[PDB]
RNA sequence: GGCCCGGGGCGGUUCGAUUCCGCCCUGGGCCAUC
């Protein structure tokens, strides 16, 4: 039963006797390190709070600064403490730069922020942090495994992070729902009744219809917690917690198995469909994720709407990244169509019109129906991939700023066995629901 | 970078385009980076 259940969980999800130690040592030097320089800091975060994750250890140190200070100065000073104080460093970006090392073995990040009173004067995302922790420290407290319970049921199922890879909750979402519902088991429960107006006020402790799913922040009575939460992510949940309920099971914090195919099965099923299948390779731009999936995406619905405006009838579509390429997936109803179609040509009175739109010289000759003109034209292409081929070589710089750059440098259209050898087959049965 | 809202020019397409497909400059808002 959920309770036995979930007891079982708080072992995959609750941090050993030694990844805490080697976390506790790891702040006890961090701390004398940043003393013995007479810095003015704060921890924040996940391992502040107690409420990370097994296995996802790392720490958040954040620098304070005066008001008055420039931009610059933070980073300056901020990239020598960081330097400093760390066994090894590594300047990393964001809204501005920061610097990333370990220390005793663990994770670090040292933010450089301004200090300040009242969150007005907020200038950056990361000056907020220090808010939402002052705020989320004293009211979390005692209830660390049930965010948690909450994070391992969420990253298991995929849904986890909060940047453009997952769209899902981010961990701050995660504390501040435990500390509404009271419990991971009380989300899950209430959960069910979200729908995508659902709005959550923290503050109020009220719950209220809205125009999209809004969980208002603390700190923040504007800024939505779960702005980027997909609406399929959070259809994904809502369902999830449904079913959890209905049979809870220990399998629901246990990360789902690759699960490999072997791709004679694929190509079988495709035949079954008798779909048309193929992929748009392009070399993987240099860039972030945060900016290359957004993109992606785009580039991905800008063809799917391309093949459906063009009548090929795409079912679903999908996208894949590596080291190397990447590759945008789709699956459509139609593997080839007449070359003829029919155009709408002016109604019988309009005299003006309907001699221009019979001025035209076509191969086939106008005819009447249902009192207005129509006409045979033809195709262009007549298979998605002719299409397609003609879609990405032309209309390239609107699949992304980054996406569209490297697919007008070069892509390719793959199918067949020759797409089953390509390292997307996964992708391909989560697209067509394959089973098993 | 991506999304939402808005201005100013254009190109292709169409009997017909503010209205479909796209391109230039361009104002504001939001999201991820912790």
């Amino acid at each position: 039963k959920v309770e036995e259940i979930l007891e079982k969980a708080l072992e995959l999800v609750i941090p050993d006797e030694e990844e805490v130690r080697k976390g506790r040592e790891a702040e006890e030097e961090l701390r004398r390190r940043l003393d013995e320089l007479g810095v003015e800091y704060v921890f924040v975060g996940s391992y502040a709070r107690n409420t990370w994750l097994k296995g996802s250890l790392e720490i958040d140190v954040f620098l304070l600064f005066p008001e008055e200070f420039s931009k610059e100065e933070l980073r300056e000073r901020g990239l020598e403490i960081g330097k400093a104080v760390l066994d090894s460093y590594e300047i990393r970006y964001a809204e501005h730069p920061y610097v990333h090392g370990v220390v005793k073995g663990v994770e670090v990040d040292v933010v450089p922020c301004y200090k300040l009173k009242e969150p007005k004067n907020i200038k950056s995302a990361v000056d907020r942090t220090p808010f939402h922790h002052k705020w989320l420290e004293g009211r979390i407290k005692g209830k660390e495994n049930e965010v948690r319970l909450l994070k391992g049921f969420l990253k298991a199922n995929g849904i986890y992070g909060a940047e453009y890879k997952v769209r899902g909750f981010s961990g701050y979402l995660c504390e501040l729902l435990i500390v509404f519902y009271g419990s991971f088991l009380e989300t899950v429960k209430n959960a069910r009744r979200w729908t995508r107006r659902t709005v959550i006020d923290v503050a109020k402790g009220e719950v209220r219809k809205g125009e999209e799913f809004f969980v208002v922040d603390p700190v923040d009575e504007k800024r939505n917690v779960a702005a980027n939460l997909s609406l399929d992510n959070l259809a994904r949940f809502v369902h999830l917690c449904r079913e959890f309920m209905e049979a809870p099971s220990l399998g629901f914090f246990k990360p789902k198995h690759p699960l490999e195919i072997e791709p004679e099965r694929l190509r079988k099923i495709v035949e079954e469909r008798g779909t048309a299948v193929f992929a748009v390779k392009f070399r993987k731009p240099d860039i972030v994720d945060d900016n290359l999936y957004p993109q992606l995406e785009r580039a991905s619905r800008k063809i799917f709407e391309f093949l459906e405006r063009e009548n090929f009838m795409p079912l679903r579509s999908a996208f894949k990244a590596s080291e190397e390429f990447c590759y945008l997936l789709f699956e459509c109803q139609i593997k080839e169509i007449s070359r003829v179609f029919r155009r709408m040509g002016p109604q019988f009175e309009d005299e003006r019109n309907v001699k221009k739109f019979l001025s035209r010289n076509r191969a086939f000759r106008p005819f009447i129906e249902n009192g207005r003109w129509w006409a045979f034209e033809m195709r262009k292409f007549t298979t998605p991939e002719e299409g397609v081929r003609s879609y990405a070589s032309t209309h390239w710089h609107t699949l992304g700023k980054n996406v569209g750059e490297s697919i007008r440098e070069y892509f390719e259209i793959i199918s067949g066995e020759k797409l089953f050898k390509e390292p997307v087959t996964a992708e391909l049965c989560e697209m067509m629901g394959v089973k098993d």
